[PDB]
């Protein structure tokens, strides 16, 4: 029948204007109000779906099985299943029946209270009532605290019962006199635009015992997430922000009382750190006696994430970077554990998380430093450490003879006069040049020129034997490392400036230690691990054991050399391989070149622990090698 048909549509179109929210388009589908049709006007349904599932946040009603026949000669009965999202989980298994009119051209809904939820009937109320579930925390290694959930007491005062004249300016003494604040601060506080009389002030978040409270003042417990190590891992770590109208309606799971992960960790693992809130939507009679129980779940708290971080290593590293623009990242090579990931400079969570102002926020976004990147994975240029891999690239197919000696004079070279005016630059004019002094004094002439004899198609597959273009299994946002913009070079000087790092090469520092994993594993790259119990992953026959075994002891010369540019890590008295140096990068943002110092190093006896560390946009006199030798310390004592 044609009107069969038609009336599907209608109440396929009905269930889309409650899907979309758009109520009173759905209302308008229903016949007039009286009995055996419409059980309450348009503007009275309108209320009751924007009131009830407004209340439970019911999202996505879609619907299945749906049955339209007849009843009558203008009667039109319809049954189907449905299913929604709701802010306890999803209401599965709903049996939705009713009643079609056909008058005049048009047909519409007989609408019913059992319309909105199955077993509906009359004046019948929905209750909703729900209990918050406890952030989950993330720990490092040793179960020390990253991010935590704790209370804390906020200190107020009203404005109304502070005073009028003299009583208010004796009040507010007081309380400063009492909480040790100015009291000019007090006065500002309790006067800017958003400040009503009988409002609440948040003055000072009290961390200890609370003082006789004046005339005025009082406490406010609040729950607040907590970091230990501050900015030490705020980029790693992330923070928490309230939950906002707009969160709630892309996912009604979220508390809207609570908070969630705004970036780092908080926000990859924010659904197995918030936990599912527990609480019942039940069906109750007009007098609010329960009838059905719609839905019902117990409370689950989140789940702890538990790091291969090392807090005490984590701190090391932040700090030894002296809050100048760069990163470093540890790594226990053989298993891939990343005991540090630091990023510098960097922002306060506890003061992101708990409050904080329009001018101090502006100061973390204005800051040309940017603190709130994670440098740890951002793509970056490998620079002087990236000899290493050329020169085991070479070994293998070899290019390379470890004794031949190049003979190079000055400082600057190019291929021939078709370069124009650009030349591969070094820092030491040392004339008889060979793999061991190449890596010694960082010659990027000698890499240059043995990168053009390999030639672009055997160093691309050397080059394809990493990590190039994989995504790594890591919970932190990053993009794939790159050899180049496209699959060729076609250009001598951009296969010669690859060669000693540089070009369009993009790795971060996390991939770095992936790739450079190969020396501590005779040529086996073990890919990085954050969580503590995954798994060992590994990839085998990158390098030739034979290169890492010619390169290592070179890289000890690295340091140990009276002309190596590690050379101060020497002082440590530990065995140390090492790669340093430094490259001028010009990025697009930038007018001028600025430069960036590397630091590769491990330890060669054991292979316990490895470290990158890089500085951006440097100071001149500075390096990340002469920042190392803490950090070193600490890695070789406890990892070993």
């Amino acid at each position: 029948t044609q009107a069969v048909e038609a009336g599907e549509k209608t109440v396929e179109q009905f269930v889309q204007a409650l899907n979309k929210g758009d109520y009173n388009k759905a209302a308008e589908m229903t016949s007039k109000k009286a009995a055996n049709k419409s059980a309450l006007s348009e503007k009275e349904i309108l209320d009751k779906y924007q009131n009830i599932y407004g209340a439970a946040d019911v999202k996505g009603l879609q619907i299945s099985n749906l049955k339209v026949d007849k009843k009558d000669d203008s009667t039109y009965s319809f049954s189907y299943k449905a299913k929604m999202n709701t802010s306890l989980g999803e209401l599965k298994d709903l049996s939705y029946k009713g009643t079609l009119d056909r008058n005049d051209g048009q047909t519409t809904i007989n609408w019913q209270p059992n319309l909105v939820f199955p077993e509906m009937e009359g004046n019948d109320k929905v209750s909703l009532t729900t209990q918050e579930a406890a952030r989950g925390n993330i720990i490092d290694r040793n179960g020390e605290p990253l991010a935590t959930t704790g209370k804390l007491k906020q200190l107020g005062v009203v404005p109304s019962k502070l005073g009028d004249g003299g009583e208010k300016t004796a009040n507010i003494k007081a309380i400063a006199s009492s909480f040790d604040l100015t009291e000019d601060a007090i006065n500002q506080a309790i006067s800017q635009s958003w400040v009503q009389p009988d409002y609440f002030v948040p003055l000072k978040i009290i961390d200890g015992a609370t003082p006789e409270l004046p005339a005025g003042a009082t406490i406010q417990e609040v729950d607040g997430r907590y970091y230990p190590l501050g900015e030490a891992a705020a980029q790693l770590i992330g923070y928490v922000g309230d939950i906002t109208a707009e969160d709630i309606d892309k996912n009604p799971e979220l508390s809207s009382n609570g908070k969630i992960g705004r970036s780092g960790l908080e926000m990859a693992f924010d659904k197995d750190l918030r936990g599912t809130t527990g609480g019942k939507l039940s069906i109750t009679d007009a007098d609010g006696v329960e009838k059905k129980v719609l839905i019902e779940h117990e409370v689950q708290n989140g789940k702890d994430i538990k790091l291969t971080i090392d807090a005490k290593a984590q701190k090391t590293a932040f700090d030894s970077l002296g809050g100048k623009a760069g990163s470093t990242v540890a790594t226990t090579p053989k298993t891939g554990d990343l005991l540090a990931l630091a990023s510098s400079p960097s922002y306060d969570p506890n003061k992101m998380t708990n409050g904080i102002s329009q001018e101090d926020y502006k100061a973390y976004e204005e800051n040309p430093e940017q603190p709130f990147i994670s440098r740890f994975a951002t793509g970056y240029a490998p620079g002087a450490t990236f000899k290493m891999i050329t020169a085991a690239i070479g070994l293998d197919n070899g290019t390379i003879d470890p004794n031949e000696v190049l003979t190079i004079n000055g400082l600057k070279w190019q291929k021939d006069s078709s370069w124009g005016s650009y030349q591969v630059t070094r820092v030491s004019d040392v004339s008889q040049v060979d793999l061991k002094t190449a890596l010694i004094y960082s010659d990027n002439i000698y890499t240059a020129q043995e990168t053009l004899k390999m030639g672009e198609k055997k160093f691309r597959t050397g080059l394809d034997k990493f990590i190039f273009g994989e995504d790594l299994d890591l919970p932190i946002s990053m993009n794939p490392a790159q050899i180049s913009n496209e699959d060729s070079f076609n250009s001598d000087i951009l296969l010669a400036d690859t060669g000693y790092g540089q070009g369009e090469l993009l790795i971060n520092p996390i991939q770095q230690a992936a790739m450079y994993s190969v020396f501590a594993n005779n040529g086996t790259l073990v890919y990085p691990k954050l969580i503590a119990d995954k798994e060992t992953k590994d990839k085998k026959n990158v390098i030739g054991e034979t290169a890492v075994q010619t390169i290592v002891p070179d890289l000890r010369e690295v340091v140990q050399d009276v002309n190596g540019t590690a050379h101060s890590l020497s002082a440590l008295g530990i065995p140390l391989a090492a790669k340093t140096g430094t490259a001028e990068i010009k990025e697009k943002q930038d007018v001028k070149g600025k430069e960036n110092s590397f630091l590769f190093a491990f330890n060669p006896d054991n292979q316990g622990y490895m470290m990158v560390s890089m500085l951006e946009n440097k100071e001149d006199d500075d390096s990340a090698t002469k920042r190392a030798s803490e950090l070193l310390q600490y890695l070789n004592q406890n990892y070993q």
